[PDB]
């Protein structure tokens, strides 16, 4: 597939950098661009999860936004190959990457569409992945790398909370504990309302500090739940 | 027990830095506080993973570089209280949660290792394992939270390259075209080649040049798979 010239151009801008840290003087400015070029690396070992996305068994929304994830990592591995700052070529593999783990994490949703039985969460998981849809749209509009970074970490940590969110209705289906049980629907309750507050904010600031504070509630009870 | 008094430094510092982050005024100011906030929240999920390693590996191996990992993160954290400069705090941070998967990676890897039956591949491993084992020492006797950084970098990459090691086995051990099972060969050969050379070096920069230089061989077969 597309997968072969993704590689293509990673392999290529992984010898560029090479190169440019032997002719490099100081130490740290060598580490620094030896990082972007392990990071470049790792960067198409997430390519190999689409494979697994691109099963029957994905859901479809989940398929169209791992294909835009795959079309802005292109655009920016070949802004890469025009940019002459090594900040700037920083950058853009960072945001490259972080766009890759987008593609595993939807892998991971992926593997819990398939076990979670309560239907509170594939509803929700639909409402986070339309948030996660916008993000992605304004991600493609934008011409700054800064602000696409900005898209996706909020795209990244919603994913999270989503994650949390099936954890704390897996200890909701399983816990005995009395006072778990009354925490973890007192949890719940608040990241809904939270969730609620990120989907009509505005501003990706306002929905990062929401999705912040639900975490920190659900991590909380998680850590009390934990086995010891 | 120790990660009740971690989680309760991490539960801290992101109180201090949501408070920062309503103080502050400007958006790239703000967004910069959270993205720190939301990073010691995913380090709290990686105690919580390390945790349930310590449930249930038996390698005692594994409970004592649990145990050292936990200690340099707490170091790391209490710097962090101490640091008012939230560039300081974030690159603390970083580095306690890239120390948190270096441990999630050795439990993996050495899961591997000790399922595997192939003797180059246990020597392979053992020979990753002391140059980490290496760099992790260099880390715990450093007090340049940059120098931490760069230890443990190269130390995650090696991990990397030994976990690529054992698909690049993998693929040739189930490969019918006979010349794919040589390319493999060669290709496995000359990343214990760069491995040697990795081990002989003394610069963490050295280090990972090679081990960059040997990930780029090994990706290359995983892709023409």
């Amino acid at each position: 597939p597309e997968l072969d010239e993704l590689w293509k151009r990673v392999k290529k801008l992984v010898t560029e950098l090479l190169e440019q840290a032997e002719r490099a003087g100081d130490p740290e400015e060598i580490f620094k661009l030896l990082e972007v070029a392990a990071a470049l690396v790792f960067l198409a070992e997430m390519f190999l999860r689409l494979a697994a996305i691109q099963e029957k068994a994905t859901d479809p929304e989940i398929q169209e936004l791992a294909e835009r994830v795959l079309r802005l990592i292109k655009r920016l591995l070949e802004e890469a190959e025009r940019a002459g700052d090594p900040r700037r070529i920083r950058e853009l593999v960072e945001v490259a990457s972080q766009l890759a783990f987008l593609l595993e994490l939807f892998y991971r949703l992926k593997e819990i569409q398939e076990r979670a039985t309560d239907p509170e969460i594939q509803e929700l998981a639909e409402r986070v992945l339309r948030l996660i849809k916008k993000l992605l749209k304004a991600a493609e509009e934008a011409g700054d790398p800064r602000k696409i970074h900005k898209l996706v970490f909020v795209a990244i940590v919603l994913l999270f909370l989503l994650q949390t969110f099936y954890r704390l209705k897996e200890i909701q289906e399983k816990a005995t504990d009395p006072e778990i049980q009354r925490k973890a629907q007192e949890v719940l309750e608040k990241i809904k309302r939270l969730l609620e507050a990120a989907e009509r904010a505005g501003d990706p600031a306002k929905i990062l500090l929401y999705v912040i504070r639900a975490l920190l509630l659900a991590m909380e009870l998680k850590f009390a739940y934990r086995k010891r």
